[PDB]
C-alpha cells in the first residue's frame, strides 16, 4: 500500500498516532512463558509503518503454497526479501524500508542511508551499518566468495559506517543509477556476528577448518556459502518477515514469522500478519494446477502466472474460482508487446534501406495491422491491442506512444505508401520499389509462436501491397544472422517495459554492451559517438556503414543524462523525451502487449492488490508487499 517512514512521520502526514504495539498471539504466549522479550523491546525505536493494501489485518494462519523444491529458490526469496528502500508498487520511486531516510550528495557521488536504531536480527542480535559494510567489503568485495562482481561494485565504491545507524556509499564519480539498484538488490547486508566465524579475515583458518565437514565442504568458501544460505540454513539470522524452520528437501518447507521483524501496521501490529507460510514440494506444473483449482493454494502467482498465459489454464482457473473458493487476480506481465518487429535500417540493399528509414513506411506498416484480430485468435483473446512501448502502470508510461499508429486503418496506410511514390504494379497485387522490383522482404523470426503472429500480418500487409514471407530460424542461426546484418526484418518480444533503466538497451542505443535488433546495424557509429562525445576521449578510426538518424544520437544523450542525475523528477522528464522520440519514429512496430500473468488468492486471503504489473526487476510478488497479506480469522 503506502509507507510511513516512521510513526512520527506517519503522524505528521495523517494526524493519527500509533500509541500502542501489538503482536501475534503465538508471540505473546512465548513472552508469557519467558522465552521472548516483549514486542516493545523486540521492535526498533522507529519501526517502518505500513499502510494496508485493503484493510488492517488479523494475526494468524498458515499460508499454503506449492514449490518445485530447492531448485525453486527465488520464489521464496521474492516473498522474503527486504530492502533499505523498496520500490513503490508501480516501480519508479523509492519508498522507506530498513532505511527511514536517505540522502544523495556530491551530485550522485555519495549516498547516505539512515538506519533505524534498535533493529534486531531474528536471533535478537543488533543490526547496524557494520552489517552492511561487512556485506559489501567482505562478501561482495571478496574474490573467493564472490569471483564475479556486480555492476555497482565495478564502479569504484567506498562504504563505511559513519555511526551504528548511518552507512555511506561513496562512488568514484557520479552514479545516479544506484538508486535503482537499491530496491532490487541485497543492500541490507548480512549478519557479521554470525558469519565472521566462517570468514578467514576475522577467524583463524585452523578454527574454520574444524567446522568444515568432509564430503560436503571442500573449501572454506563452501562452508561460508552454506552458512550464508537463506534457504538451506535454519540457523542464519535474518531481517526477513519469515525465516526457514525446516529443510527444503522435506516435502513441507516451512517459514516461521521473524519475532524481531521491524515493521508495523498503521494500528501498531508487528508484521507479518501471517504466522507461517508452508510450501509443499510438487513434481510438475500439473500438480500445481490441480491444487490451485481445488482451492488448496491460499495465494500464489509464481507458477500460476506462466500457466495463465495459455488459454486452457486461464479458463480453467476462472471456471473453478467459484467451486475453489478463490478469485483470479488479473495481474499483467511487463511486456510492451508479445511480438514486435524492427526493419533493418542499416540494410545493405540501398534501395530497401531508403524505403525502410522513411518514417511514413513504418507508420503505414503499423496502421495496416489488425491488432484486435490477432488478439482474438492467437491470444484467445487476451490481453491488449497496442504498439509497442512501456506498459500501463509503469513510472514513465507513455499514453500517446502506446497509441502511436496503433489503429487498424488500411485505407490510411495504403494512402501513406502512395505518398511515398511506391506505385502499384500492373496487376494491382503488390507495389514496386523505385527500381521496378516487387516490393518484397522476408520477416525473420525464431519460434512457432512468432511465425503464427506474422503469418497473419502477411495478409494484412498484402492489402497494402507489401509482400512478405516468413522464415523461422533456429535460435543460434537467428542470432548469427542478426549480428551479421543479414536480414530485412527481425521480430522479438518486448519484455521489461515497466522499469527499463535496469535493462535500458531496448529504449536507449548503446546503454548496454549488447544492442537490440532495431539499432544493431548502427552499433558501429553509436559506439563511435559515445566514445567521441561522452567520454570524450575518442578513437582515431572512423567506422563505415550507414550513419544513424540524428534523433538516434539524441536517445544516447538522454540515457547518459539519466545515468548521471539522481532525482526522479528529472528522470521522469528525461524518459518523457525518450518516449517522445520513439513515438515520432516507429523503429519498433509491435502488436498488442501486456499478457495476462494471473495470480489467485482465496476469498479469505486479503491485502492482495487487484491489479499489478509483474517483472523480475520489481521482485514480484514483493511488489505486492506480502508482509501485510493476511488470512481472515
Amino acid at each position: 500500500g503506502a509507507m510511513g517512514a516512521t510513526p512520527e512521520e506517519y503522524y505528521k502526514a495523517t494526524g493519527k498516532k500509533i500509541t500502542e504495539y501489538h503482536e501475534s498471539p503465538m508471540l505473546t504466549k512465548l513472552v508469557e512463558e519467558g522465552k521472548l522479550p516483549p514486542v516493545e523491546q523486540r521492535l526498533p525505536e522507529e519501526p517502518l509503518v505500513v499502510q494496508p493494501v485493503e484493510k488492517v489485518g488479523q494475526f494468524g494462519g498458515t499460508w499454503r503454497r506449492v514449490w518445485k523444491g530447492p531448485s525453486d529458490r527465488w520464489g521464496i526469496s521474492k516473498l522474503i526479501e527486504v530492502k533499505l528502500a523498496f520500490w513503490d508498487k508501480e516501480g519508479g520511486k523509492l519508498v522507506p524500508g530498513l532505511a527511514k531516510s536517505w540522502e544523495v550528495l556530491e551530485n550522485g557521488r555519495v549516498y547516505i542511508f539512515h538506519l533505524r536504531k534498535g533493529v534486531k536480527w531474528s536471533d535478537g542480535a543488533p543490526y547496524t551499518a557494520h552489517d552492511i559494510v561487512f556485506w559489501v567489503n567482505d562478501i561482495v568485495g571478496n574474490d573467493d566468495i564472490t569471483p564475479s562482481k556486480p555492476d555497482w561494485y565495478n564502479i569504484g565504491v567506498k562504504v563505511e559506517a559513519l555511526d551504528d545507524y548511518t552507512v555511506k556509499f561513496e562512488f568514484s564519480k557520479p552514479y545516479g543509477l544506484f538508486l535503482l539498484k537499491v530496491p532490487y538488490g541485497g543492500f541490507t547486508g548480512a549478519p557479521a556476528h554470525y558469519l565472521k566465524q566462517f570468514h578467514p579475515k576475522y577467524t583463524p583458518m585452523e578454527e574454520i577448518e574444524k567446522k568444515m565437514v568432509e564430503g560436503v565442504h571442500n573449501t572454506w568458501v563452501d562452508l561460508f556459502n552454506d552458512k550464508n544460505d537463506f534457504l538451506e540454513n535454519t540457523e542464519l539470522p535474518t531481517l526477513s518477515p519469515w525465516k526457514p524452520i525446516t529443510d527444503p528437501t522435506e516435502q513441507f518447507y516451512i517459514l516461521e514469522r521473524n519475532p524481531y521483524f521491524w515493521a508495523v501496521d498503521i494500528e501498531g501490529n508487528q508484521l507479518p500478519y501471517i504466522d507461517y507460510v508452508r510450501h509443499e514440494y510438487v513434481k510438475n506444473d500439473e500438480v500445481i494446477l490441480l491444487k490451485a483449482i481445488s482451492g488448496e493454494i491460499d495465494m500464489q502467482w509464481r507458477h500460476i502466472g506462466g500457466l495463465g498465459a495459455g488459454a486452457g489454464n486461464f479458463t480453467l482457473l476462472m471456471e473453478n474460482s467459484q467451486s475453489g473458493g478463490y478469485r483470479v487476480l488479473k495481474w499483467i506481465a511487463a511486456n510492451g508487446s508479445a511480438s514486435r518487429i524492427s526493419l533493418n535500417y542499416a540494410h545493405s540493399d540501398e534501395v530497401l534501406r531508403k524505403v525502410f528509414n522513411d518514417v511514413r513506411f513504418r507508420q503505414a506498416l503499423s496502421l495496416a495491422i489488425n491488432r484486435e484480430e490477432i488478439n482474438e485468435i492467437l491470444f484467445n483473446g487476451l490481453a491488449e491491442p497496442r504498439q509497442a512501448s512501456l506498459v500501463s502502470g509503469s513510472p514513465y508510461f507513455d499514453p500517446e506512444w502506446e497509441k502511436a499508429y496503433a489503429e487498424y486503418d488500411p485505407d490510411r496506410a495504403n494512402k501513406l505508401l502512395d505518398e511515398m511514390g511506391l506505385k502499384w504494379d500492373d496487376k494491382h497485387e503488390y507495389r514496386l520499389l523505385p527500381d521496378g522490383r516487387p516490393l518484397r522482404f522476408t520477416i525473420t523470426v525464431t519460434g512457432q509462436f512468432h511465425v503464427d503472429v506474422w503469418t497473419m500480418v502477411k495478409e494484412y500487409w498484402k492489402q497494402i501491397g507489401v509482400w512478405v514471407e516468413i522464415e523461422n530460424l533456429e535460435r543460434s542461426l537467428f542470432y548469427e544472422r542478426a549480428d551479421a546484418g543479414d536480414f530485412d526484418a527481425m521480430v522479438w518480444n518486448m519484455d521489461r517495459a515497466a522499469q527499463p533503466l535496469s535493462s535500458p538497451m531496448v529504449i536507449f542505443p548503446g546503454s548496454e554492451n549488447i544492442a537490440d535488433f532495431w539499432y544493431i546495424g548502427w552499433s558501429g557509429w553509436i559506439s563511435y559517438y559515445i566514445d567521441k562525445n561522452i567520454r570524450g576521449v575518442e578513437p582515431e578510426e572512423v567506422p563505415e556503414g550507414p550513419e544513424p538518424p540524428e534523433v538516434v544520437y539524441r536517445l544516447v544523450d538522454l540515457y547518459y543524462q539519466i545515468a548521471s542525475t539522481p532525482d526522479p523528477d528529472k528522470i521522469k522528464e528525461l524518459m518523457a523525451e525518450a518516449t517522445k522520440i520513439h513515438r515520432e519514429n516507429l523503429w519498433m512496430i509491435g502488436t498488442v502487449g501486456e499478457d495476462l500473468s494471473p495470480a489467485i488468492a482465496k476469498n479469505n486471503f486479503r491485502n492482495v492488490p487487484e491489479f499489478l504489473v509483474t517483472d523480475d526487476v520489481l521482485r514480484t510478488p514483493l511488489n505486492a508487499m506480502p508482509m501485510q497479506f493476511f488470512i481472515e480469522q
